[PDB]
């Protein structure tokens, strides 16, 4: 038979949101759980005591099921492994969907230092579903930021005032910026780049209530499932050409693949373990039946096909529970997130069982995780660092990493600027700038 299989690799997780790697080399699985935590599970298959990330008090987090409120989505720096930097979407007139950009410890390549939250985003939202939060790095190192309905209404954007008008939307930044008032840049080629009609921050428009949105790296095509509530669920896709100019946005096409009912979401299984599955969008209901969409590359018309589970050894046709999101290993194998209903969330690994565990092609050496190095994480004083690596001096210093201090008259005397405004003063010289004697 060609079924696929399913093999535990962690429990007693707490509600599992998702998981993915940092593309540094460890080939580190970091995996999100709903309350606030990012933990972090080693190739060896270790879950690190100390979380990677813990901002569950920040974090307003679901109170049942349904509650679509948690922490959304991680994302890590295109070159995260030189200037160890993620991103992160969480809720805190309801709520608001916050996206905010963290660092890691300069000190500890396996924690995150919470005081280098630097808040990029935030959606006003009215309800608790349809919330999206999905984050991801395209080609040319641009974040994208998909985000669903909030099931926000035509009238209620014309009631209401102080409202988002990203929601519903692709929203696209450049990210690596020199400049240090905006926090990020609207990209190059953008439509509505210059803008007057439409923020310059939405790429495209139209999602309504998107899964996690399958993503092909090949230049750049997202293809999410959308429940559309309680019309027919369907299909978007959004298709991105080599560094072309948009000033119309593109459009992302809809159409209706699907027959069983919702999906949770699908990927792009580009890992090593199966060779079959290489290249195939793989989409998941929430009761663990799955699905291929194979495009024709003659008709270029999409066709759904089932794909069975099968139990073979202790690798097995069934996992415990519902499906909660999926895995991506940084070798690019793929992972199912269940739970059950209280701390039961399970990590599985999807197998292919005619393939060996561990073929010849499939080796590779671990690089183990290590601390910043890079010239703004050890320098930079204090004040912020952007991706780039430029240091943004806080109010009242300057020098290319912020270690001069500003005195607004000089220190007079000998006396020296410590501080910002803050004279040092030889014994004998009296006043706010040494200036008395």
């Amino acid at each position: 038979h060609n079924c696929f299989c399913i093999q535990e690799v962690v429990s007693g997780l707490r509600q599992p949101v998702g998981a993915l790697h940092s593309g540094d080399g460890s080939q580190r699985l970091f995996i999100l759980e709903k309350e606030g935590y990012v933990k972090i599970l080693t190739p060896e298959g270790e879950i690190f005591k100390e979380p990677y990330l813990d901002i569950h008090k920040l974090v307003q987090s679901g109170i049942k099921g349904g509650d679509e409120r948690g922490l959304l989505s991680l994302a890590f720096h295109p070159n995260y492994k030189k200037n160890g930097k993620l991103y992160v979407s969480y809720t805190t007139h309801d709520h608001i969907l916050r996206v905010v950009e963290y660092t890691v410890s300069r000190k500890n390549p396996h924690q995150v230092d919470l005081r280098t939250a630097r808040v990029f985003l935030e959606v006003a939202e009215l309800h608790r579903k349809h919330l999206g939060g999905q984050l991801l790095f395209g080609p040319d190192g641009f974040l994208y930021i998909i985000l669903g309905d909030g099931m926000i209404t035509l009238d209620d954007m014309e009631e209401m005032d102080g409202l988002s008008d990203f929601t519903g939307s692709v929203l696209r930044l450049d990210v690596d910026t020199d400049m240090c008032n905006v926090p990020y840049s609207i990209p190059r080629s953008n439509p509505h780049f210059n803008s007057t009609n439409q923020p310059p921050e939405v790429f495209a428009h139209g999602l309504h209530d998107p899964g996690r949105c399958a993503v092909d790296r090949h230049n750049l095509t997202i293809l999410c499932s959308d429940s559309n509530g309680k019309n027919r669920s369907s299909a978007r896709i959004l298709q991105i050409i080599k560094g072309k100019d948009y000033e119309s946005e593109p459009s992302l096409l809809e159409f209706k693949p699907f027959s069983n009912g919702p999906l949770v979401g699908g990927f792009v299984y580009r890992g090593c373990q199966s060779e079959r599955l290489y290249g195939s969008y793989v989409f998941g209901d929430r009761n663990g039946n799955f699905l291929t969409l194979q495009q024709s590359p003659v008709t270029k018309q999409w066709q759904e096909k089932p794909l069975c589970l099968g139990t073979s050894g202790s690798c097995r046709g069934y996992f415990s529970g519902h499906i909660l999101g999926f895995g991506e290993d940084e070798l690019g194998e793929v992972y199912i997130l269940s739970s059950s209903k209280t701390h039961n969330g399970k990590l599985y690994k999807i197998v292919d069982p005619k393939r060996p565990l561990m073929p010849e092609e499939c080796r590779a050496t671990v690089q183990p995780a290590q601390t910043l190095t890079s010239e703004c994480s050890r320098l930079c004083r204090n004040g912020y660092c952007t991706p780039t690596g430029k240091c943004c001096c806080s109010p009242g210093w300057e020098g290319d990493f912020c270690r001069t201090a500003k005195c607004e008259p000089a220190c007079r005397h000998g006396g020296v600027c410590v501080r910002p405004n803050k004279c040092l003063c030889k014994k004998g010289y009296l006043g706010p700038q040494c200036e008395h004697h």
